[PDB]
C-alpha cells in the first residue's frame, strides 16, 4: 500500500523524542515533485525500534489506516523506508508539534473560543472515521497535530490534523495499556479486543479533557494500580478550571460504550455553545 522511500533519499537530523517502543526524529526528504521540480522536503522520520521489529505489521497498519482515506484533518503519511533493518514511517512535518506541548506553552493566550474551534475540528475528523467504520484507537492530545496558529489578526483560526494511532491497544503489554489509563476506555482495560467505535468516544472525551486542561495529564499523579481502581470505582475525571466543555467530556466517557454519542451529536453539542 505504501509508497516506498529510499534510505538514500532521507537525511536524519534531530532527535524530537520517542513514542511507545518508536524514536522520532526531523529529517529531510529529496524528491521530484510536480512538474518535475526537486524538492528538499521537511519530514517526520518516525522508527521502530530495532529491538521492537516484532511489532512492525501492527506499526505500519496505524499508518496505513491513516491512509485509507483522504481527508483535510488527517496528518499525511509520504511513504515507508523500509531498507535494511530499519522500519521507518515517513509524515508530513508539523511546524507547531503535537497540542499537549502546545496547551502546556501557550495556556495564557489561549481561550474557551480556541478550545471550543479545535474541538470542533477533531470532532469532524472523529465524525468522518466514524461514517468511514474507521477506529483510530489513540485519540489524544499527543496525537493532535497544530498546522497553523490562530490569527486574530486576520481571524484565521487555528487549524488541527489527528496524527497516526501508533502500534494497537489490541497487541500491547497489559502494563502500557494501564498506564494509558483514562485515554484507553474500561472496557479496552477489560478486554483490548474490545477496541470498537465506541473506544474512540471515550478518547475523545479524555482529550477534550486535555484541551481544557492546558495540556495538564488526568490521572498523572496515580499510579498505574490506582488507575485500574479508578475505573474499577467508576469515577469520572474532575470538571477542567475552565469547565465548559465538562458536560461534554463526563457524556463522552461513559462507562457503558453503547451510550457514548455519534460524533453527529457530539459536533451538535459543540456548535450550541
Ligand atoms: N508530524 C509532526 O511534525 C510531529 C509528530 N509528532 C510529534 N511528536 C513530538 C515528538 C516525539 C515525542 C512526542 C512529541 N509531541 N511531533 C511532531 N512535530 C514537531 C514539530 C515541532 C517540534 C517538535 N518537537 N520539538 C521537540 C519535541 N517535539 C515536534
Amino acid at each position: 500500500v505504501f509508497h516506498k522511500i529510499r534510505n538514500e533519499d532521507l537525511i536524519f537530523n534531530e532527535s524530537l523524542g520517542q513514542g511507545t517502543f518508536t524514536k522520532i526524529f526531523k529529517g529531510v526528504r529529496r524528491e521530484v515533485g510536480d512538474y518535475g521540480q526537486l524538492h528538499e522536503t521537511e519530514v517526520l522520520l518516525k522508527v521502530l525500534d530495532k529491538a521492537h521489529r516484532n511489532y512492525s505489521e501492527s506499526f505500519f497498519e496505524a499508518a496505513s489506516m491513516m491512509s485509507k482515506l483522504s481527508h483535510k484533518h488527517l496528518v499525511l503519511n509520504y511513504g515507508v523506508c523500509v531498507c535494511g533493518d530499519e522500519n521507518i514511517l515517513v509524515q508530513e512535518f508539523v511546524k507547531f508539534g503535537s497540542l499537549d506541548t502546545y496547551l502546556k506553552k501557550n495556556k495564557n493566550c489561549i481561550n474557551i473560543l480556541w478550545k471550543l474551534e479545535v474541538a470542533k475540528q477533531l470532532a469532524a475528523a472523529m465524525h468522518f472515521l466514524e461514517e468511514n467504520t474507521l477506529i483510530h484507537g489513540n485519540v489524544c492530545a499527543k496525537n493532535i497535530l497544530l498546522i497553523r496558529e490562530e490569527d486574530r489578526k486576520t481571524g484565521n483560526p487555528p487549524f488541527i490534523k489527528l496524527s497516526d494511532p501508533g502500534i494497537s491497544i489490541t497487541v500491547l503489554p497489559k502494563d502500557i495499556l494501564q498506564e494509558r489509563i483514562p485515554w484507553v476506555p474500561p472496557e479496552c482495560i477489560e478486554n483490548p479486543k474490545n477496541l470498537n467505535l465506541a473506544t474512540d468516544k471515550w478518547s475523545f472525551g479524555t482529550t477534550l479533557w486535555e484541551i481544557c486542561s492546558g495540556g495538564d495529564k488526568p490521572l498523572s499523579a496515580l499510579d498505574s494500580q490506582r488507575k485500574l481502581q479508578f475505573y474499577e470505582d467508576r469515577h469520572q475525571l474532575p470538571a477542567p478550571k475552565a469547565a465548559e466543555l465538562a458536560n461534554l467530556i463526563n457524556n463522552c466517557m461513559d462507562y457503558e460504550p453503547d451510550h457514548r454519542p455519534s460524533f453527529r451529536a457530539i459536533i451538535r453539542d459543540l456548535n450550541s455553545l
